């Protein structure tokens, strides 16, 4: 007569967190990441993947707003910079490039965007493409989209967390399960 609180346990360096496991569908639970409100987690998890991330790499790029907290913090950790892919159009954005992403919950209302200055800033670079969490994969195909549109070069993939289908092509920090309902 009560409701589950059951959680998954992960350890990023020596910042210890629950994830709560919650239902997102009529059979599934995932381990639910929460970088917002946690500075702690939020600067260990883009500690730990700038430490992975190669000399080669010059610019990131990351996804409103999975990427918000972890590109901040991977160019403040590594000098680089960064660019965020916008789910909106924004007034500042002029001759914006745009994709669709790939989504099961809710199609064809999904896109990213990139003014032409953050795709100026893309233009010819080795990018480093980051988002918290790789589940279906659809936000980080978009990613690759507008990375190749914008005329850079997706050199590596970073994320806190792949989660159903492992990644070996991804450079993750743990693997998520899924959970039944
Ligand atoms: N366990 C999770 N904890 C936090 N957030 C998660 C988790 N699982 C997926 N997400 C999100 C939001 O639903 O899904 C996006 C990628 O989904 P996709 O790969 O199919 O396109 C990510 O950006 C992330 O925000
Ligand atoms: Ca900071």
């Amino acid at each position: 007569g009560s409701h589950m609180t059951l959680t998954h346990t992960i350890t990023i360096g020596d910042v210890r967190r629950e994830l709560p496991i919650v239902r997102v569908a009529d059979d599934a639970r995932i381990a639910f990441l929460k970088l917002y409100g946690d500075v702690e987690l939020t600067v260990a998890c883009a500690r730990a993947l700038a430490g992975r991330m190669p000399a080669d790499v010059d610019v990131i790029v990351g996804p409103e707003t999975g990427g918000i907290l972890l590109a901040h913090e991977l160019a403040e950790h590594s000098g680089r910079p960064y660019v965020i892919a916008r789910k909106k159009l924004r007034p500042n954005m002029v001759k914006p490039l745009r994709v669709p992403v790939q989504s099961i919950g809710t199609p064809g209302q999904q896109e990213l965007f990139l003014g032409e200055d953050d795709a100026a800033l893309i233009k010819g670079r080795r990018v480093a493409v980051v988002d918290e969490v790789i589940s279906s994969g659809g936000t980080l195909k978009a990613l690759h989209e507008l990375v190749a549109a914008a005329g850079g070069t997706v050199q590596q993939v970073l994320t806190v967390a792949t989660e159903g289908e492992r990644r070996p092509d991804v450079e993750s920090l743990l693997h998520l399960p899924v959970y039944t309902d």
